[PDB]
């Protein structure tokens, strides 16, 4: 599984703002990005379907779940996987309190950058969080920290999940959350 959860989170993510939805239905969306590449993201989620209609703007924040294809129309054409969301930007960005422990113990954060919008898909949280730890914190690249979890609890109390031995849960995926809204995010590697 390492293998996998290492290709997956070490990698980048695709980012676009102000993107157009072409089309958005049977679970699917077909967008069109502003570098001129279409979008072609899934959304398996019961969960989580974007309501965004044809011609509305949006924020692609994204993986790839297949090798993108250069069209004979000199179009880039991307296979995603959720991350799309309005696209509000809060006033400045800012800093999501993420607390880490490997191995029980408090580990400080290296290069974790500000946010800048005012929702983020929780699979966006995810690949963020688990970016970072796999950066700074190693996970995914020593036996001894394969494995943990992330938890994101709201101002109201709620809390949102993620298994670290496993790659996240697309299927299951919760509509996206204000991130100006997040209390605390914490993540433990073991």
């Amino acid at each position: 599984n390492i293998k996998d959860l290492l290709d997956w989170y070490s990698s980048g993510s695709d980012t676009f703002t102000n993107s157009e939805v072409l089309d958005n239905s049977l679970g699917s969306m077909r967008i069109k990005n502003t570098d001129g590449s279409i979008s072609l993201i899934i959304f398996p989620s019961p969960y989580y379907s974007p309501a965004f209609t044809k011609g509305e703007k949006v924020d692609l924040n994204t993986k790839r779940i297949k090798k993108s294809q250069h069209t004979s129309e000199g179009t880039w054409i991307h296979f995603q996987i959720s991350g799309v969301t309005n696209t509000e930007k809060l006033p400045t960005p800012i800093e999501l309190p993420l607390k880490v422990k490997v191995h029980g113990k408090d580990s400080p954060l290296k290069y974790w950058p500000k946010f800048d919008k005012k929702q983020l898909a929780i699979s966006t949280l995810d690949f963020k969080i688990r970016h970072q730890l796999t950066q700074t914190h190693g996970l995914y690249r020593s036996s001894d920290k394969t494995g943990g979890y992330w938890k994101i609890t709201m101002n109201d109390g709620s809390t949102y999940q993620s298994d670290l031995s496993k790659k996240f849960e697309y299927n299951t995926e919760k509509p996206p959350i204000n991130i100006d809204e997040i209390k605390t995010i914490e993540a433990e590697i073991n």
